[PDB]
């Protein structure tokens, strides 16, 4: 079996990416953040704390017939920007563009913190990385991918995520017309239960590439690319007037700039994100500070290839026994 669905980001400034996700008999729609830095699909719903309800779709497991309580489960999660959401859990079928898992742990929240709330675009996650890291208890629950893995045509998934523009996810095939060039594969470490790689080095502009082993790991659930302060120090200091701002929380540049490319290496392969992609615009409604896409990860402990990175490439999650991970331009 194979499936594919459209990912739109949110805003103007593509803050994440929504895809629409079939809850339910009858179908629910509800439009997830697929999330390949986290393991569970939970969704906003009938059970959430009105006061934390602000505009989103949610799924009502009452209103749907293969809906089944999952007895005693409960799921509390925490994620690195501080946001958080807790719940029960049901299974239900769950649909993503033409391809269903019957079963699938659907977390159903009671309560979310206020970063979801004020993001009426988002219903919920759909968790990509591996089960280990699914949350629920006192029986850890499977991705999607994981559920859907054994019946697909190849057990891979595929994010084409667009600059302010549709993409796409497609689990079990290779669309060999979404690239351009070689998918440059390279290894993954399962160990702390994310798609972990190491990128062979950077350069900035059009200058020297640095070869660098760059430990960190692909999340399309995170809007920045966070890299060690010595590449990101390299990085803005090419742009003239670009400083960290410890008042708002990282590197912020003139608005009237134009910024450079960012070059990552995959094995001997190159990744160039445009400069343009690396502008999320000004740091308040009307300030000419803009705030930049390529922040440090010192604060952090791993370094995220999030969707600014992403996003310049076609990118292959391997399931296969080994997992890898692959990278195209496009
Ligand atoms: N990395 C997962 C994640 C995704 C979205 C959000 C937000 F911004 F919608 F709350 C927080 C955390």
């Amino acid at each position: 079996s194979t499936g594919s669905a459209t990912t739109t980001p949110i805003d103007s400034l593509d803050d994440a990416y929504i895809t629409p996700v079939q809850i339910g008999t009858p179908a629910q729609t509800l439009n997830l953040d697929f999330d390949t830095g986290s393991s569970d699909l939970w969704v906003f719903s009938s059970e959430t704390t009105a006061s934390e309800v602000d505009g989103q779709t949610i799924y009502t497991p009452s209103k749907s017939t293969t809906a089944k309580l999952l007895s005693g489960a409960t799921w509390s999660i925490s994620y690195g920007d501080g946001s958080s959401s807790s719940g029960d859990v049901y299974t239900d079928t769950v649909s993503v563009g033409g391809l269903t898992v019957t079963g699938q742990a659907v977390e159903s929240a009671k309560k979310v913190s206020s970063s979801f709330t004020e993001d009426s675009t988002i219903d919920g996650l759909l968790g990509l990385a591996f089960s280990t890291l699914n949350t629920v208890s006192p029986t850890q629950q499977k991705t999607f991918f994981d559920n859907a893995k054994a019946s697909l045509d190849s057990p891979v998934f595929t994010a084409d995520l667009g600059y302010h523009a549709p993409g796409t996810y497609n689990f079990g095939f290779i669309d060999t017309t979404a690239y351009t060039g070689s998918i440059t594969y390279t290894a993954v470490s399962t160990k702390q239960g994310f798609w972990e790689w190491t990128s062979t080095g950077y350069a900035v502009g059009s200058g020297t590439f640095k070869s660098t082993s760059i430990d960190g790991i692909a999340d399309t659930g995170t809007t920045l690319l966070y890299l060690p302060a010595t590449v990101v120090s390299a990085y803005w200091a090419q742009v003239s007037g670009a400083k960290s701002s410890s008042s708002v929380g990282g590197y912020v540049f003139p608005c009237s700039a134009t910024l450079p490319s960012f070059t990552f290496g995959v094995g001997s392969a190159r990744i160039v994100i445009p400069g343009d992609y690396i502008d999320f615009g000004p740091i308040s409604t009307g300030s000419s500070s803009c705030f930049g896409g390529i922040q440090s990860s010192a604060g952090i402990g791993i370094n995220i290839f999030g969707d600014v990175a992403l996003k310049a490439a076609f990118v292959v999650f391997n399931g296969a026994t080994t997992p890898t991970l692959g990278f195209a331009s496009k």
